[PDB]
């Protein structure tokens, strides 16, 4: 078959790869294509922070919940293994910090070692008097990109730098089955009110001796509208903006002055700190992430079409669920079709 | 009162500024100054890890309990302030995998988030089926001797590049009190059968990706004759060797393959980590640390004397209970001499 996967992200290239591992033994011609305006560091995957973090509050749809949770143990499994850190992959302990007593996470199982922090370790943070500690892990999606992208081409998957102007000239293109995993621009494709960009802005920095995650929480202004630490493998991600609806793609000094005040009043030490590097980028905001087939017939020529985008700021985090689910809806295309 | 102070490591520099903060502000001339023939890089503080962990098994003495939890406390408060890093000091939390079931360690409640490992996370270590997860502290020996030294400068005390024969040539030098902080080779101004070297190589690594500290025991082989992980500030110490009555002072290349292909088999990203550097140095190992007063008469000279010496492997850990113990002795010191 002819599969075309618009979007070189996360969810885009694991979504090709898991497709491609499902059923490339029984189909001959697995013709996997990725078209893309913009790859790594390009996309928002890039600019991630990379931590495995679903939101404090339940989904709407508890599907999600269960694709974190395999996206967790995927991930887990990992761990022990020699390339782990090459897929930008690595543990990381962390504490998520509340102005006040909030109730614990959905994904609190999820997680290794979750539990309550104990006065004394707030002692550490007096800005606040309530919070969690838990291990998780990192997933570096810049990093992790290369990877796929280093695992696609070898699983002879062709790379394309296009960008779609339609579904239309896709299908019309040869496309048998197309897939969309084009995040929050994913509109001018096909028009969606419910994905809106979620505008965040971060802070590189070189502060090597902080090996914990640090995640404040304002119940005010919103998640992730409070400052937060967040080390990688070759660096640490400061951040702390969350803004829906903004579209400018352009790093602006109010939010510079939020970000690295507020950080550095969270770890004084930061101030040490070599800026390494600062972006933006848009989270794919969307009330529930869009993961469902469609069927569109272009003058006879019936194109299948699978999207999987609005993954907010929980991207990297909910990844190989979704993508293990648009393989899934990729099956029952093959035997409806007597494919298989 | 002209104290003089033998040794330059964490419990020479440590015990010297514990006593000037003390009693500079009460004694007028207080003449404090180091000895020592080998400074910083060249301590065994400098080889040391930097992990704040006492041993699994309860001391023979009740002061090292003590001495280790306010050493504790003294680092945890410099958690929230600028300079816990140019100290040396960062949090770090980890593992200690037993090969079986063991007793918890009487510091289970000193550290921060003590609880026992579950099944599922013992998957992730295949040659592990037990352990304990905490939260504790790094104190990197090298740093924080370039900072108790740099400290202790602008306090007014002087270091002297000069290896002391005997406690006499000292004592009849101009000392009025004598602090023996000379470690593992304490046996010679004053032999110690009790005192005797705990040889160690270690690893230095970049291995930046690694966050947490893997630290596995075997309980036949004896503590720290076993692979351990511990990230530092700037680098990653990979160790395993606690050989006893070796003064050897020169890198085998047997510990060496039995660091590395440990560490290499516990954390399999290793393969990818550029080995920075490789150390030996002598725990001093003592069936309990000596901390005591010791008066010397030569020839109407009576020199008071403070031994602080036989820390083994828990120098860093606890240094700061020692120092402070050491003041207090030397408040007897002066009272009992009329000088207060
Ligand atoms: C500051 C910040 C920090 C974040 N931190 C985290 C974090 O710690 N953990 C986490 O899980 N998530 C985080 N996220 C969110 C995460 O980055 C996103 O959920 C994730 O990147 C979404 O992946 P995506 O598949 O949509 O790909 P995206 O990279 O958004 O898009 C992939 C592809 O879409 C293609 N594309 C789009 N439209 C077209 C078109 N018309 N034609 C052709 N190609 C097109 C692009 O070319 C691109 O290659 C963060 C987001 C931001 C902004
Ligand atoms: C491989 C290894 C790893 C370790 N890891 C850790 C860890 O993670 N955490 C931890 O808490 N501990 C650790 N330790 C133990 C820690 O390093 C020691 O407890 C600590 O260094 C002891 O300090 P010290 O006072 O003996 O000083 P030392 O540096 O041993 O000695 C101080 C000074 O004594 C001077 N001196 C001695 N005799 C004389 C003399 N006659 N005349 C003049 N000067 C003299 C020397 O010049 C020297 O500079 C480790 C040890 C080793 C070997
Ligand atoms: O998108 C974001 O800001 C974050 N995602 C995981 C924790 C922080
Ligand atoms: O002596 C040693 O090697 C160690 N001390 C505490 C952790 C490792």
């Amino acid at each position: 078959m002819r599969v075309v996967v618009i979007g070189a992200g996360v969810i885009g290239l694991s979504t090709a790869l898991c497709i491609h591992e499902r059923y490339h033994s029984v189909l001959q011609p697995l013709d996997v294509k990725v078209y893309a305006d913009r790859f790594t560091p390009f996309t928002t995957t890039d600019v991630a922070a990379g931590l495995w973090q679903p939101y404090t509050s339940e989904p709407s749809n508890p599907q999600e919940a269960n694709w974190n949770q395999q996206t967790f143990n995927y991930l887990l499994s990992h761990i022990g293994s020699p390339n782990a850190a090459n897929m930008g992959l690595t543990p990381v302990s962390g504490y998520n910090l509340f102005r006040e007593a909030v109730p614990d996470p959905y994904w609190k199982d999820m997680v290794l070692g979750f539990r309550k922090l104990t006065p004394r370790e707030l002692d550490m943070f007096p800005d606040y008097r309530y919070g969690w500690f838990n291990t998780s892990l990192i997933l570096e999606g810049r990093k992790y990109l290369q990877w796929l992208t280093e695992r696609l081409t070898e699983r002879g998957v062709k790379f394309f730098l296009r960008k779609v102007e339609s579904f239309e000239e896709v299908a019309r293109g040869g496309a048998d089955v197309i897939i969309n995993c084009t995040g929050v621009w994913a509109g001018v494709l096909q028009p969606d009110p419910l994905l809106q960009p979620g505008r965040g802005q971060i802070i590189k920095v070189d502060a090597p001796w902080l090996k914990n995650f640090i995640i404040t929480h304002d119940l005010e202004r919103g998640i992730y509208n409070s400052p937060y630490i967040i080390p990688g493998l070759q660096a640490v991600t400061l951040g702390g903006t969350f803004q829906v609806g903004n579209w400018n793609e352009i790093n602006n000094i109010q939010d510079h002055n939020t970000i690295w005040e507020g950080c550095c009043r969270l770890e004084p030490t930061l101030k040490d700190a070599k800026i390494v590097g600062e972006y933006t980028g848009f989270r794919p905001v969307r009330p529930q992430v869009r993961l469902e087939r469609e069927q569109l017939r272009f003058g006879s020529s019936n194109t299948e079409v699978i999207h999987n985008y609005g993954h907010g700021g929980y991207g990297l985090t909910i990844h190989w669920g979704c993508a293990l689910e648009v393989a899934k809806l990729f099956g029952k295309v093959l035997e409806e079709r007597n494919l298989l």
